[PDB]
């Protein structure tokens, strides 16, 4: 019940501030050859709101809102673009599985 409450408080301020996704959805970029393939995902400063979206640890986004995050300069559009969005859709790889999950802030 406090968890869920606690998930809806983040939420809230995210969907005021969407940028503030970003101190609890970390994101560390994944090369092979130099090329990236995406984007290692991580807990940042409570790590229940990344639990509340379906994250794992080890996860690997691979589209974000729609964006191939294997374009190596992406990321500048994605933060640029953040504070317009009203949720995020996310495509991880899992073990080799892909899995789409999401979060209406």
């Amino acid at each position: 019940g406090a968890m869920e409450d606690k998930v809806d408080a983040i939420r809230e301020a995210i969907a005021r501030n969407p940028q503030e996704i970003f101190q609890y959805v970390r994101l560390s970029q994944v090369k092979r050859d130099d090329k990236v393939l995406g984007y290692r995902v991580s807990p940042g400063k409570d790590p229940v709101l990344f639990e509340s979206i379906g994250l794992q640890d080890g996860d690997m986004a691979v589209a974000l809102n729609g964006l191939d995050l294997t374009d190596p300069n992406v990321m500048n559009t994605l933060f640029q673009s953040m504070n317009e969005m009203t949720e995020m859709s996310l495509t991880v790889e899992r073990d080799g599985q892909q899995h789409d999950v999401y979060i209406q802030f």
